[PDB]
């Protein structure tokens, strides 16, 4: 029993890590095979932040403008290209730590593991989610871009985020492995803003059904709700809509601990109205929603 | 910016997890040099469950009773022994994945990270606090025995924890890597219970030097108190003492804050004699005490192993 905030052990992805140097500026890179990843903006210079022409920047670069250092080895570049935003330089060497691998586009609400790392080395490894306003809410320092995210489900790590940038309200936006930005951010620093952010609904249920699971019933009541009745009273939570495909994808809890998932959507409604009343859920004061109904199916189980 | 439970990476630990299987019994081992470390209720058969006689039950084992699977590699066990309440293969071949380490008990209130692995594999990695009761509120299922906690010095990996057992709390008791329990706790199935816990008051704190760094300040008053003062609230709200080493070693967050410590007392007194009138720390509604003030420093700054 128990339940943390649990990431992917991130050894597969600290043997992909590496250092990248353009003109005056070090980031990070992710080594796979010949090919390093990293963001862009590493090409932009100090005059370069606002209305950079990425195209323009790269076309004047040498390969040996670029300084990959993987430890204490220097990594020979031997071609670059660009694709959407992320950087993609040939090294002469393939990485002999290469994990089996797949690059993934994530949805609102998926959770993943981050190594935040500096200067191509890892610092520490802690669980995030996309938000529903395709920000996430990291802890990165300077010198943190080229760090990803990633889940390592079954011996296959799954590569989902690069980090990019921080807006002003501390919170960060990136790409996929692909080079395109979650949500409508650009990687310029014109004035951007994310959307007002909602709670992750289908979330924080998956955590309720964990909190059974691991035996405690305070927060249930003997009612049930429609789904529409649910989605009127949520939302002036600033709570996300809950969608059929959620009602079906937490089946199986709802199947494990006999509560119907519309019962467990009135205790919601009610935890909403009340608060925790002096009391905790899973170790928490507040309704935590960064554990999809997978991940408490991985833990749980 | 930000600040997120974080735990050190894992990768020099996964290369060391193994498993060890005797009897019916399956749980995970630590390859370090040419010694697998587990625990030693491995050698328990269901019936040894309640009153295990382990001097007698490790007199009729072989080397070949233990099997040893480093992925799908088998390794021989050449020798055994135990120590405390550790169980100490000798095996043949000398982990090439070994890395620089330590054994190192750590104290009430020290955080670690937790590799909790399964049938030898690693699964998952969390970041936990030793106690002041010493237990650990883990996360364990079936065959996480043996799963091991550890810190980063200076690629250095000090391990301080070993998983034995679980409490009727759901909370978790487990010794050092020299076979020591921590807490008043034994490896059989005798009726046991974790005692009235405590929190942890520097790593309190700590963790509000964290908000301020990060920009959260609503908790921040005009006020200081005195080290005897703030103790007899302590002690009301079934907080540990704040002693003058733990302000000491709060002070670089003290001066790069400007919020000396017993001014950030009388925040955490008012925290606790009002609460926090609907509002939240660091995306928290609790007074979070997980968090050393070394973590702090660490992912604030931006220290790398
Ligand atoms: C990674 C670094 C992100 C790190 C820094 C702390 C944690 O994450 N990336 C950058 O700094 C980005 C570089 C550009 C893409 C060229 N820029 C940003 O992240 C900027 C920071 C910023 C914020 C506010 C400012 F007024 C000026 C700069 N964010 C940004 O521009 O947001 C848009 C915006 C909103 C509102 C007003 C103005 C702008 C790095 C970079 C180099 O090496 C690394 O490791
Ligand atoms: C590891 C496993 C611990 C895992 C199990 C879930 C998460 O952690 N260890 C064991 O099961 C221990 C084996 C003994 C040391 C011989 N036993 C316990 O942990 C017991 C389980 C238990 C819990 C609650 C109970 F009510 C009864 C039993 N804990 C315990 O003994 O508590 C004391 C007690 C209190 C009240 C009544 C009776 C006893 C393992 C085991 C094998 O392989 C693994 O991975
Ligand atoms: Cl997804």
């Amino acid at each position: 029993s128990g339940f943390r905030k649990m990431a992917f052990p991130s050894g597969k992805v600290e043997g992909c890590m590496v250092q990248v140097t353009c003109g005056t500026t070090t980031l990070n890179g992710l080594w796979l095979d010949d090919v390093v990843y990293c963001p862009r903006h590493v090409i932009c210079t100090s005059e370069d932040m606002l209305n950079p022409n990425y195209e323009d920047l790269l076309i004047r670069k040498s390969n040996h403008n670029f300084l990959v250092q993987a430890g204490n080895v220097q990594l020979r570049v031997i071609g670059h290209s660009m694709q959407n935003c992320v950087l993609k330089l040939k090294v002469d060497t393939a990485n002999p730590k290469t994990p089996k691998y797949k690059f993934v586009r994530i949805q609102p609400g998926q959770t993943f593991s981050v190594l935040a790392c500096y200067n191509g080395s890892p610092s520490g490894v802690y669980q995030c989610a996309m938000r529903p306003n395709f920000t996430i809410k990291g802890s990165f320092l300077n010198g943190s871009c080229g760090s990803v995210g990633f889940n390592i489900d079954y011996d296959c790590v799954s590569f989902c985020y690069m980090h990019h940038m921080e807006l002003p309200t501390g919170v960060h936006a990136g790409t996929d492995l692909e080079g395109n930005f979650y949500g409508p951010f650009v990687d310029r620093q014109t004035a951007q803003a994310a959307g007002t952010d909602t709670t992750i609904t289908v979330n924080v249920l998956a955590w309720l059904y964990a909190a059974v699971i691991n035996g405690d019933r305070w927060f249930l009541n003997r009612f049930t709700t429609t789904l529409n009745d649910f989605n009127l009273v949520a939302m002036k939570y600033n709570y996300e809509p809950l969608t059929q495909d959620h009602v079906d994808i937490l089946g199986p809890l709802s199947a494990q601990t006999g509560i119907a998932v519309l019962d467990m959507c009135a205790s919601l409604k009610e935890l909403l109205q009340n608060g925790m009343n002096g009391r905790t859920i899973l170790g928490s004061a507040l309704l935590e929603d960064e554990f999809t109904p997978f991940d408490v199916v991985r833990q749980c189980s």
